[PDB]
């Protein structure tokens, strides 16, 4: 017996078997299941993913909300669910840690070497946790499409690697980064920035968009333009600024690439990245 | 999509081909059964094939693939294999290339839990990572309703159960009892590597295990000592391990599994048996 599903309403399931049963039933009725994985505390950046999933004809949208142990964090369950309702999302999946990890951490996904780079420097087990939980959600929900923000570009690439390497039958959709009015990438960490820090923080996006336009003059011009912009900001400790190919390999001599930055403003770590076309 | 001819052996090499056919077949209400093998098929493999075939409305997919991951030498007889499959009424053989399975080498992989560091994994600490990685790929390509494994490779079976549980895979794992020669020797391809003396000495593994299983009314120590005594009486059998575990291969007077690995010349043989402590 499939759990109750009320079309056009927000249906909340916490039991993996329940969301799995409902998704399967819905797929059989000619719905295309879209999965939007989140950690709750939803803002406009997350809702852009929701909106992209909604515009697929015949879509039913499943938004998961779950905080992974292996990859201090504020939460607001009631408000997250109210945002989802307002967006017309029909399924929220909100499991417990014990439901997701009933045997603890036993089998896990080992990512390839990209997982040790960039964000994997300070947090070398982060992406193992990410790919493990994403794989699990992919198997529970069996979505036709899965949505990730370009904000976490390295995460997006690694999920593309997961999907290809494990022969997963799902399309990965990357969704452009939602920004504040001055270009700052939207993140829950932004609220922690004091006025001085919030003003200096614009340098990340400014550096990157400057680089993207300096790029007609080549790879070194792009890097130098970004570095100059970061160098003009006080209290911005750059962890890395790197230009890579779009799959995060070495930048080829020309063609398409990605410029990624990470920086600390006091105790708040910020990231950003942008498409670059070299030459 | 590619062609599927019902009631005949259909051989696909492209993962995309077998995935499309499997998906199509599952839409038609047929239940997809998967039997992973490395080929060189013998009656032990055919027990899993037959188990799969008896599932009402099943279409049987047998994969034949030798994984360069789980090694760290294997007999290949692919014409025979397909002939046997045809004889069993199997409708699908999946025979992918190494390039098709590993186009990016070893990139994303499965990291098994600590059980994989033990028993068979002690000497071969990356073996089960190879197994779980290839089986996960096969499960994703084929998407079967049920996947069949022999109790012959009991630790592998247990580890597949963990994989399926831990990744929330939508597949039933079916263990199939060990097929034995007339004297009790567990059927294995590695047996062929035994000369007539070694083959005669090889009966000791199953004799020791079955002796243990009957001794076990008298407790775990009696069961283990009986097995060891038989192994000790056996000419030119060198024991790697002989271990009594719980049925999920945790420790230990309940019910359990006794496992043995032994060498006869260069040939490493494995066997295991269900054990009940204090139960007639
Ligand atoms: C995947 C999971 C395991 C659940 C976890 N590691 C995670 O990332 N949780 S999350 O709550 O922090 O992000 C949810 C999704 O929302 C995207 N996102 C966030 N800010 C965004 C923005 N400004 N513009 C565009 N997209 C944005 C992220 O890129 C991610 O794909
Ligand atoms: C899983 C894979 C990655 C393909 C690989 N590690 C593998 O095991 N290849 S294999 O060709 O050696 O065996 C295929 C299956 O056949 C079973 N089996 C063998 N002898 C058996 C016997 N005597 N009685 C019952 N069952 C028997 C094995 O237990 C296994 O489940």
């Amino acid at each position: 017996a499939i759990p109750a599903f009320h079309p056009g309403e927000l249906n909340v399931y916490s039991a993996p078997g329940d969301v799995a049963d409902v998704s399967r039933a819905l797929r059989l009725t000619g719905r295309r299941v879209m999965l939007v994985p989140t950690m709750g505390a939803l803002h406009e950046g997350h809702l852009a993913l929701v909106r992209a999933a909604k515009r697929v004809p015949g879509s039913v949208v499943v938004v998961s909300i779950f905080v992974n142990p292996m990859q201090a964090y504020p939460r607001t369950p009631d408000d997250d669910l109210a945002q989802l309702r307002a967006e017309g999302v029909e399924i929220a999946f909100t499991p417990t840690t014990a439901a997701m990890y009933p045997d603890g951490l036993r089998t896990t996904v080992q990512p390839g070497p990209l997982a040790a780079e960039l964000e994997g420097g300070p947090r070398p087990t982060h992406f193992a946790g990410v790919l493990t939980v994403v794989l699990k959600l992919l198997q529970i929900v069996r979505p036709d499409r899965v949505f990730f923000g370009e904000k976490d570009y390295q995460q997006l690439v690694l999920i593309r690697q997961l999907v290809a390497d494990f022969n997963l039958d799902v399309a990965v959709v990357g969704v452009p980064t939602v920004r504040e009015a001055d270009g700052l990438a939207m993140s829950s960490r932004n609220r922690y920035l004091d006025p001085a820090q919030r003003a200096a923080a614009v340098a990340l996006s400014a550096a990157l968009t400057a680089a993207a336009h300096a790029a007609t003059a080549g790879a070194q011009a792009a890097l130098d333009a970004a570095r100059a912009v970061l160098d003009a900001a006080p209290g911005v400790a750059v962890d890395y600024l790197e230009l890579r190919d779009i799959g995060l390999g070495p930048m080829p001599l020309n063609g398409s690439g990605r410029l990624l930055v990470a920086a600390r403003l006091g105790t708040t770590r910020l990231l950003d990245n942008i498409a670059i076309e070299i030459g």
